[PDB]
């Protein structure tokens, strides 16, 4: 049970740089992050 809250424009922008580590982007973009 999980979903993207923030906008897929910033998520790919944090996964691309690789800043998947900071918790930011990652508690709400789960779906990207978390990869759930």
């Amino acid at each position: 049970a999980c979903k993207d809250v923030f906008p897929a424009a910033t998520c790919r922008h944090a996964k691309s740089v690789g800043n998947c580590s900071s918790e930011k982007y990652k508690r709400n973009c789960a779906i990207t992050c978390g990869a759930c």
